[PDB]
């Protein structure tokens, strides 16, 4: 099978056994409001900001640079969001991290420090093709629910990229054209795994106030 039909299979298999948690379920149908959407956006900054210092040693390597677009970056986009939802700057000191959060980054700066392209890959995979599906959508609940400003909302709109369909489709087709040992490509599935489990774990902090 090609990776991109392999690693859907590995996201479909780490939904069963995932910490069952209803905050974002709550978030999108309404339920909570501003403040429980920006504490979401903060735990974001942490991990989009590893994330991406990880995509940037891993582009600078000389790996996977097709599918690494920095077009996809979303950190400095979740600052100027947290500017408008926090009035001021000051959330930048302040924030602090779930032990989820605290696990996550942890994960994402290893990758970074070891220059890991196969496990990069497997994050950038489960954060970003979820963001490339997810995004319209969820910001009109924001500002249908809780009439938060489009000013708001950057994070769920990518600048970079005129056909989000097309681009989709490329991003499933790069994956397949990866080149991999099959011990690299184990260790990416696997990763991707530990991935979705770390995200569901950040939504499971979230719904217990943590
Ligand atoms: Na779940
Ligand atoms: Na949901």
């Amino acid at each position: 099978a090609g990776l991109a039909v392999e690693l859907k299979q590995s996201t479909a298999q780490a939904h069963e056994k995932a910490e069952h948690s209803t905050f974002m379920s709550d978030l999108l149908k309404g339920r909570l409001g501003v403040a429980e959407f920006t504490r979401l956006q903060e735990q974001a900054w942490l991990f989009y900001t590893a994330l991406e210092q990880a995509v940037d040693a891993v582009r600078a390597s000389g790996f996977a640079e097709s599918l690494l677009d920095p077009a996809l970056n979303r950190a400095e986009v979740l600052a100027r969001d947290l500017d408008k939802l926090n009035g001021s700057s000051e959330w930048r000191s302040r924030i602090t991290a779930s032990p989820a959060v605290i696990d996550y980054v942890n994960r994402l700066e290893e990758i970074r420090d070891n220059v890991d392209g196969p496990a990069l890959v497997a994050h950038h995979y489960v954060r970003y093709l979820g963001d490339l599906s997810g995004g319209q959508v969820i910001a009109r609940m924001m500002q249908r629910h809780y009439g938060v400003d489009p000013e708001a909302l950057g994070f769920y709109h990518f600048e970079g990229i005129a056909k989000l369909k097309v681009y989709k489709d490329e991003y499933r087709e790069k994956l397949n054209n990866l080149e991999l040992s099959d011990e690299q490509r184990e260790h990416l599935l696997k990763e991707a795994t530990d991935a979705f489990v770390f995200n569901h774990q950040v939504f499971a902090d979230l719904g217990k106030g943590l």
